[PDB]
């Protein structure tokens, strides 16, 4: 079957294990080692199309893993938290990044506000809109501890994956 191969970045603490586990086994994960970078992978279904989903949960340093998904990467997800105004505004370093060692200015690319089931949000949704309408790419606000949004997130950045 068809393969999309995933990357989830983003600022520490923002949520991209917990967003990655309650996608692949349906459950939220309230503590995962913040160092550990794996792997997984998920059959869905999209559009009718029965996929694979490879995703890489980056964390943190200096791996052969990390730089071959970089390289090969479809699309990205960049994730900040709605109550972290700093997580939000280093999302432009992880932009650049991706431009940067893709090579390339058109890159498929989702914008996903996490937390939002937190009573303490500091960036408002039209701001994160607003940042994407200027990047171009759609933005999704989700809740890993909810599931609010989190199969929209993954599905939306394939489906920005197959316009390229
Ligand atoms: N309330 C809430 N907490 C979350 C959400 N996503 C992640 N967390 C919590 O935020 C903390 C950091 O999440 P983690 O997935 O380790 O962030 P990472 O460093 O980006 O991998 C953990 O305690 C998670 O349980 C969410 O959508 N809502
Ligand atoms: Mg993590």
């Amino acid at each position: 079957m068809t393969e999309y191969k995933l990357v989830v970045v983003g600022a520490g603490g923002v949520g991209k294990s917990a967003l990655t586990i309650q996608l692949i086994q349906n459950h939220f994960v309230d503590e995962y080692d913040p160092t550990i970078e794996d792997s997984y992978r998920k059959q869905v279904v999209i559009d009718g199309e029965t996929c694979l989903l490879d995703i890489l949960d980056t964390a943190g340093e200096e791996s052969a893993m990390r730089d071959q998904y970089m390289r090969t990467g479809e699309g990205f997800l960049c994730v900040f938290a709605i109550n972290n105004t700093k997580s939000f505004e280093d999302i432009h370093h992880y932009r650049e990044q991706i431009k940067r060692v893709k090579d390339s200015e058109d890159v498929p690319m989702v914008l996903v506000g996490n937390k939002c089931d937190l009573p303490s949000r500091t960036v408002d949704t039209k701001q994160a809109q607003d940042l994407a309408r200027s990047y171009g790419i759609p933005f999704i606000e989700t809740s890993a501890k909810t599931r609010q949004g989190v199969d929209d997130a993954f599905y939306t950045l394939v489906r920005e994956i197959r316009k390229h």
